[PDB]
């Protein structure tokens, strides 16, 4: 199964982060990456005295179940990046989300697929419309009319 996973870091100095976090993905086992998108650059949330968010879009080959995928992306948050210690509750520094997993919905405790604002997020749409171009949601809604009709500006690379 083909499962799209969207990367995310807020780090003042990201690269390594996102470069480290690509290896472990690719040292997942029973997978392998098919291909990464470019690398995105997206502005900080609220105050713009923050760093810029470094985006990017993966496609797995996998026959791992989704919730064991799962367990290996939070595994690879807990390695490779961690929460602020002021705003603990907050965002990771590095975020994986599995924003699709084949054609597949999933909806539990754990664990919710398609991720469930990613047809509101032009830096979770984009990178994934540069690796799948012809993806269609399992709803049947298609990501070019999704970025067509609601108009999303583009992303500047990194
Ligand atoms: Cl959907």
């Amino acid at each position: 199964t083909v499962a799209y996973i969207a990367i995310g870091s807020n780090l003042a100095s990201p690269l390594e982060q996102v470069n480290a976090a690509l290896k472990a993905l690719g040292d997942i086992p029973e997978s392998h990456i098919l291909t990464v998108s470019s690398f995105y650059r997206t502005p900080p949330l609220g105050p713009q005295d923050q760093p810029d968010y470094l985006n990017a879009a993966v496609a797995l080959e996998t026959s791992l179940a989704p919730e064991e995928l799962l367990n290996h992306t939070q595994r690879i948050e807990l390695q490779q990046g961690r929460v602020r210690k002021a705003e603990r509750w907050g965002p990771r520094t590095l975020a994986l989300d599995i924003m699709l997993f084949g054609n597949e919905v999933i909806n539990t405790e754990r664990l919710t697929v398609p991720h469930y604002d990613m047809k509101n997020r032009g830096f979770m749409l984009w990178p994934l419309f540069e690796i799948a171009p012809e993806l269609v949601f399992p709803d049947g809604e298609m990501l070019r009319q999704i970025l067509h009709t609601r108009a999303f500006d583009k992303l500047n690379k990194w």
